[PDB]
């Protein structure tokens, strides 16, 4: 009569939470989904061996098309768990996914566990200073989504820092790189020119938030465009104008150049 | 010779990620601050209870003026770990904290926990689309802080949710309502006069995230003002122009008036 809405946190099996595990392993089923995110330091198998229940993948298709058929008939009789990486509810589709329970009779609660949104506070940026968020997307043949570049723009005007969510194919395993994002808006750039993001734009990149060694690299594009962080996932951050204190997190733990210390405040 | 910061989550010792608390229980010193949040569904002998460690509670000021007095000292010949509530890096000022142990040439490491940043998601409104964020501070003596009204109006006027954390008195035991919060804006309003927020106003309420039975509400202003919402935390939202699935979850989950399922597009 239970649907259990858990979060498996940032990086590895370890970043669910106590009250997920346990929860987890009181359930009759699992059921997990890996289209939104992916865990790049851990394993299905290790997820499964530290949860001791087997987990039923599903596709972005078996959740957004039949969610209903798949997994809330057994949570009509048995206390059922759905994973999904990092925070539930964050992925815009999956708040839906309650109202579909309770179309249902059943009942469903959540189990919140740590999110990038929150993560990137590592960064040394203001969380309250971040505004509207955005996705990378890559052009595909006559297609070429800009809107990213927008956002970033109506938030540095009012000196709101912008969060990039970059591209990424689950099922081919292929990420998009901070490197590939930053090559892209130049590219959109060249074409708006609206003075959004060029060679002295100030960033930020996150690799592996969660993970006890994450990569935090900060300064110009220019600097950076060509900068290995490692591997995947990244976070593409285009600060606004910064505060004094949180440029000088970027210069003493980003390794940022101490001249964003008079440009950029 | 390391240093952690600990993140203890949203409302019980639970709410700590598994990494979290292995780390914590191998730590030689544990110290922690109860001040920039409240976690309602635990206590001190819980969470000790929980790590199997005895913690030294931190005052505000022990924090921002001895930090380096009081924790870095034994980190330099020690593992140590800071805990605090929600994540560690979230509308705090922890992060310049990491500056201060790089200065004493101590390590440090952060793992994170679900906030309420993310938490949010709960609500049904799109993260992805939340602005700016602010704090509604109590008033004292004369000064009567008013900045975070037009926070809201900078968002609004560009389609962005506004998240509105709470004041907190700590050492007073004191923790803002949402209906405080609301009081308080009304009366900016009347003194500023520029529609953001009225009797007609939607908002959002959540109360008590990360308990298995949060509080949340959505509905207008003149209906919600004198509504009990339990006991706290609790974070207000003034939505900006909502999507229609946000508005559909916002009636089936959090009881808002059917009325605003029509968008005025
Ligand atoms: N479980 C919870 N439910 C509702 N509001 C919460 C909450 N936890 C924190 N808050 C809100 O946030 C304020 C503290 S701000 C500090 C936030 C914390 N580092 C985090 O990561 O969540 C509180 O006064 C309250 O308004
Ligand atoms: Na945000």
């Amino acid at each position: 009569m239970v649907l259990y809405f858990i979060g498996l946190g940032l990086y590895d099996e370890r970043d669910i939470t106590v009250k997920g595990l346990e929860i987890a392993k009181k359930c009759d089923y699992v059921f997990a989904e890996f289209y939104t995110s992916l865990m790049a330091g851990t394993t299905l198998g290790r997820i499964q061996k530290l949860i001791g229940k087997e987990i039923r993948v599903l596709s972005r298709e078996d959740v957004e098309l039949n969610f209903e058929n798949i997994v809330l008939p057994l949570a009509k009789e048995n206390d059922v768990a759905f994973l999904t990486p990092g925070d539930p509810l964050v992925a815009t589709t999956h708040a839906e996914l309650r109202i579909r329970a309770k179309r249902a009779g059943v009942e469903s609660y959540v189990i919140h566990a740590p999110s990038i949104y929150s993560a990137v506070g590592i960064t040394g940026l203001h969380i309250y200073k971040f505004g509207k968020s955005a996705t990378v997307a890559y052009p595909e043949g006559n297609w070429f989504p800009t809107s990213y570049y927008d956002v970033i723009k109506e938030n540095a005007e009012r000196g709101m820092h912008t969060l990039l969510f970059l591209d990424i194919k689950a099922e081919k395993r292929m990420y998009m790189t901070a490197n590939e994002a930053m090559e892209l808006l130049l590219k959109v750039e060249d074409m708006k020119k609206g003075g959004v993001f060029t060679d002295d734009t100030l960033v930020v990149v996150l690799a592996r938030a969660g993970s006890l060694n994450p990569t935090i690299r900060a300064g110009y594009v220019k600097d950076l465009i060509r900068e290995d962080f490692g591997d995947p996932p990244h976070i593409l951050i285009v600060p606004g104008k910064l505060h004094i204190v949180e440029a000088e997190y970027l210069v003493e733990i980003a390794g940022a150049p101490r001249e964003i210390l008079r440009v950029n405040v």
